[PDB]
DNA sequence: AAACATTCGTTCACGTGAGTTCCAGTACAAGTCTGGTC
């Protein structure tokens, strides 16, 4: 039903919306429906941080989803809590989360840069993107994981 | 020969350092909140 939502909206159709809505009113209790309108506004205040959710998963869930970012590969690898993994690196055709910088005191820079030379760069306003080719084709990533590539 | 002073092992009290348990405070991660823009 939120699929069918979801593509709807992204069809410019709101009967169908309205249908798709109808029928989980119809068919759920005021618990359920209120579950329902939290997972459709995406917060859930459940009060336990995802870090926790992931790490109860499985021993090795945070550094996955950093590196791929895609719920479906992070629940089907990580299946048996034994079996873990290897070697997980960054891989073509899958988000991986950005490395961000932090506020910096210029007083003691070089202290934090353990007395030694480093890059001055300017800092650039706009999106934060990531490209990646194979061939001819190109994907495009933002900050979060979303899919940009349509656009460009 | 008898009395008084000094000394020594003993006793009590008080003070100081080291180990254990319980609690206040701090740095940072993450959740949550919010503003502006097209
Ligand atoms: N040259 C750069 N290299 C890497 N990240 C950048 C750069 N310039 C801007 N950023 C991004 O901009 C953020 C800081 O915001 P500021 O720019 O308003 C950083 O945390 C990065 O995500």
């Amino acid at each position: 039903l939120l699929d069918s939502i979801a593509s709807n909206n992204s069809a410019k159709r709101k009967d169908l919306i309205k249908k798709s809505l109808l029928q989980l009113i119809t068919q759920s209790s005021a618990l359920e429906q209120k579950w329902l309108i939290r997972m459709i506004i995406k917060d859930l205040k459940l009060g336990v941080s995802q870090q926790t959710i992931f790490s109860v998963f499985h021993n090795d869930a945070a550094e996955l989803h950093n590196v791929t970012t895609d719920l479906e590969k992070v629940c089907r690898q990580l299946h048996d809590p034994s079996v873990g993994l290897s070697d997980i690196s960054i891989t073509l055709f899958s988000a991986f989360k950005p490395m961000l910088a932090a506020i910096a005191d210029i007083e003691h820079i070089e202290k934090d840069m353990k007395h030694q030379s480093f890059y001055i760069e300017t800092k650039l306003d706009g999106e934060r993107m990531q490209m990646h080719k194979d061939g001819d084709v190109y994907k495009y990533f933002s900050r979060n994981g979303y899919n940009y590539t349509d656009q460009f």
